[PDB]
DNA sequence: TAGTGCCT
DNA sequence: GCAT
């Protein structure tokens, strides 16, 4: 079934942890996306991102003229983001628990969609005010190479092949570690067809 | 010397700084000879009954302007005195004993309470990195330390903290409400008629 | 700012 | 490493 692969202090890959729940989540990805479509956000410096994005839950990650921000409102629809699906919340809390983060209460889910070539540059998740809360990151569909630092931009990166069902969780000592996804290679998956989805759960607000 | 549970992520290290107390006080005096103890007025207009100074990279002060973490002491227009080795060793030993092996303070606020002096119920919420615990050292006269929950009105535990007692809280109890009741007059051989507290914090960003 | 691209 |  599902196994573990430690990464760094506070960081684990829960291999295939989400494999069983994958269909229900992908279904929910569609339902979220029907309310708040995937869009390729433009960074504050004017770059269009290659990853296409949407959000569900109380707070959604968004780009804005003044920098990267969490908003209760989808500027694409000027409505609040969709409620977080029960399957999202359930899988997430299970993972955070299996990962040794017992009381994770996410208020934010970023949905990433990678088409072939799409990537996400090395970066830290530092837009969140409460650093105690872990990051839970679910991989679905096409395989990708995830790199994992690194408190500095340039200390050794681990390069991990993340497959459909894999969940990476990080936090505590590794909460601000650099990470990213290399240009997605083309392929097929039965459940996602031609792309890779990622679900990043966070506590983006304040307890 | 010994441990007592206080809350999730919080312990009392009874008499933990008893052995080092004489050196800590000498180190207080030296720190004070550069950045003297001073009164502070809060944004409310009330002068605090506690006198304060700081040592370490970042010092906390409050004003009718608002509180401030700064590398400069407003009274001297110079950096706060560097963190004394005794302070740094004791803090780290305390934090490891309390389950926080990686605590690196960059800030120590020194409080001096005279009889009648108090510190109103509050949260330590000014620090951006909430993963770092608070290490809280008692010296001299005994005081009642209030320790509650996340909300202002959550039930309060009245704890009698005595010379050498160290309190450590973090994780789930990190933002818990707490405070000091008006100090009763008394005598202590090492402080005469007053109580010192060392509050160690990570006030800036961790490396 | 840069969650990008090395711009010529 | 750096641009702004
Ligand atoms: O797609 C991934 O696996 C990583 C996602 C990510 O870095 C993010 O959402 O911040
Ligand atoms: O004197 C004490 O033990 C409490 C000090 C405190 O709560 C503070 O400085 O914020
Ligand atoms: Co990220
Ligand atoms: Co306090």
């Amino acid at each position: 079934e599902p196994w573990q692969e430690p990464l760094a202090a506070g960081a684990v890959i829960l291999r295939r942890f989400a494999f069983n729940a994958a269909e229900q989540l992908i279904r929910d990805i569609n339902d979220v996306a029907s309310q708040s479509p995937f869009r390729q956000m433009v960074t504050p410096g004017g770059y269009t991102m290659s990853v296409a994005m949407t959000n569900c839950g109380h707070l959604g990650w968004t780009t804005h003229r003044q920098g990267y921000l969490y908003s209760p409102i989808d500027p694409q629809t000027n409505k609040p983001w969709p409620a977080m699906p029960q399957s999202f919340h359930n899988l997430c809390q299970r993972a955070a628990t299996a990962a040794g983060y017992p009381d994770f209460q996410p208020d934010a889910c970023l949905i990433n969609r990678y088409a072939p070539g799409a990537k996400l540059s090395l970066h830290q998740d530092k837009a969140e005010p409460d650093l105690r809360a872990p990051i839970v990151s679910v991989s679905l569909g096409l395989p990708a190479i995830f790199q994992f630092g690194g408190l500095k931009r340039n200390d050794p990166l681990k390069r991990l092949l993340l497959e459909h069902g894999d969940v990476v969780v990080w936090g505590g000592e590794s909460r601000l570690f650099y990470h990213g996804i290399q240009p997605l290679k083309a392929g097929f998956h039965p459940l996602t067809i031609d792309c890779r989805y990622n679900l990043t759960f966070r506590q983006a607000g304040k307890k």
